[PDB]
C-alpha cells in the first residue's frame, strides 16, 4: 500500500534492480526489483499443495509466495527474505526505463526491456550496505548417477555441466576465456577446496564473483580475466577496509571463511539434488504431466512430484549469494538473491540445452 508516482545497480535474465539514493525510513538499506520483457493449468496443478500460491494473480505476488512458502521450508528464514510486493503507476515505470540504460549492456537490453505492464513490484534489503559484498553465483555443485543418462554420455558423470559448459560457452563467443573455478570446489564442504574455488573466481570472475564497496562494484561484470593492472586497482581500491599487494590474499581469505563457516552452501546442494534424476530422465515426466509423448508408467502424481522437484534444485542451481563484511574481527551476513519460480515450459529448454552440450563436448573428444 502506498502506490509510487532509485539508481541502477544489477540485472539478470529478468529482472531490473536498483538502488535507494533517498532519505526515506521505509525505503532505506533497501532495493527494488523490476520485471522485464498467472499460471498455466498445468503450473497450477504442478504447485497446488500451495493453494495461496498457485492462486496468484501476478509474478511479485508468485515469487513471494514461491519463496515463502515452497523455500523457506527448505532454507529457513535466516539467509532468505521474501520480499514485499508493492504498487507502482504505469508512467512510473517509463520514467524509470530511461534513467536505466546506459550503465545497461547491450547484448541485454536487446532481449528485454521493463514490464511496463506491471503495477506491482518488489522491495527488497540491500545485502549490499549493513562495506564490501560478494556475490557468488555458484551453479551447480555435483554430478549425476541416474540411470537415465544414455551411455553415449558418460561424461555427465564425471565432468561437471559447468565445465562442460564453459567449452561450448566458448564456441559461441560467451566467454573470451575458460573459467578456473569448480563449483566442485565450492560444494565440496571442505575448508581448502572452497579457497581454492574462490580464488578461482577471483582469477576470472565472469558472471560468478562480482564485489560491492558500499553498494558500488569494483570487481565484476560478467568480465574477462583479472588483468594484473584491475589487481592492483582491486587491492588498491581495498587499501582501508584491510589492514595490510597482501589486502587480496587476506580478503580471499576472509570470503573463504565465511562462505565454509555459514555452511550456507551445503543447506543449497541438498535442494540442488532434488534434480534425482537429471533432466535426461525428468523430461519424460514432464510430457506426460502436460499430456504428450516423451519424443526423446509412474502414476501421475509420483511424475508431478518428479517435475516439481526438478524445478526446486532448478531454482537452487541458477540462484546466487551475498556476503556482506564489516568491522581483525569481521561481521557478516549471507544471503541468498534470485530464488524465482521456473517455469514449467522451461523443462523443453532445459533438455534442448543439455542435449546440445553433453553433444558438443563428446565430440571435443
Ligand atoms: N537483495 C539484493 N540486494 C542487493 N543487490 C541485489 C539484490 N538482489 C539482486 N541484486 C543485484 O541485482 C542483480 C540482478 O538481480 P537478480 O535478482 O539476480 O535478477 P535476475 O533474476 O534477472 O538475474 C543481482 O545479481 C545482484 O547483483
Ligand atoms: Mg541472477
Amino acid at each position: 500500500e502506498m502506490i509510487l508516482e532509485w539508481i541502477y545497480r544489477g540485472e539478470g535474465g529478468a529482472n531490473l534492480v536498483l538502488a535507494y539514493a533517498g532519505s526515506s525510513p521505509l525505503f532505506v538499506g533497501k532495493v527494488i526489483r523490476i520485471q522485464k520483457a498467472v499460471l498455466t493449468s498445468d503450473e497450477q496443478h504442478l504447485w497446488r499443495e500451495n493453494n495461496e500460491l498457485i492462486s496468484s494473480p501476478n509474478k511479485e505476488v508468485l515469487e513471494q509466495r514461491y519463496v515463502q512458502n515452497v523455500i523457506i521450508p527448505l532454507l529457513g528464514p535466516k539467509h532468505v527474505d521474501a520480499g514485499v510486493r508493492v504498487s507502482v503507476s504505469k508512467e512510473f515505470l517509463e520514467c524509470v526505463d530511461k534513467k536505466v540504460t546506459k550503465q545497461r549492456p547491450l547484448w541485454r537490453v536487446n532481449a528485454a526491456n521493463v514490464d511496463t505492464s506491471h503495477d506491482s513490484a518488489l522491495i527488497l534489503n540491500d545485502h549490499s550496505l549493513f562495506c564490501i559484498s560478494v556475490e557468488i553465483k555458484p551453479k551447480c555443485g555435483f554430478l549425476p548417477t541416474s540411470r537415465f543418462i544414455g551411455k553415449e554420455n558418460i561424461l555427465k558423470t564425471s565432468v561437471s555441466r559447468f565445465k562442460m559448459h564453459q567449452l561450448l560457452k566458448l564456441e559461441y563467443i560467451e566467454i573470451s576465456e575458460e573459467s578456473e573455478y569448480d563449483p566442485l570446489d565450492l560444494f565440496s564442504g571442505s575448508k581448502e577446496r572452497v579457497l581454492e574455488a574462490i580464488k578461482a573466481l577471483y582469477s576470472t570472475p565472469q558472471n560468478n564473483f562480482r564485489v560491492f564497496l558500499n553498494g558500488s562494484l569494483i570487481l565484476g561484470g560478467s568480465t574477462g580475466r583479472t588483468s594484473p593492472e584491475i589487481g592492483y586497482a582491486f587491492e588498491d581500491a581495498l587499501k582501508g577496509f584491510i589492514q595490510s599487494g597482501h589486502r587480496t590474499e587476506c580478503f580471499l581469505q576472509l570470503v573463504s571463511d565465511a562462505v565454509y563457516g555459514s555452511g550456507v552452501l551445503d543447506r543449497l546442494l541438498e535442494i540442488q539434488k532434488l534434480d534425482k534424476l537429471d533432466i535426461e530422465g525428468a523430461i519424460h515426466c514432464y510430457y506426460d504431466i502436460i499430456n504428450q509423448p516423451c519424443p526423446i508408467a509412474l502414476p501421475l502424481d509420483e511424475s508431478l512430484k518428479i517435475v516439481k522437484e526438478y524445478l526446486i534444485a532448478a531454482t537452487a542451481k541458477d540462484c546466487s549469494i551475498m556476503i556482506s563484511f564489516q568491522s581483525q574481527t569481521f561481521d557478516y551476513k549471507v544471503h541468498f538473491i534470485d530464488l524465482s519460480l521456473k517455469p514449467l515450459k522451461r523443462m523443453e529448454s532445459y533438455y534442448k540445452l543439455d542435449k546440445k552440450i553433453i553433444s558438443f563436448y563428446n565430440r571435443k573428444q
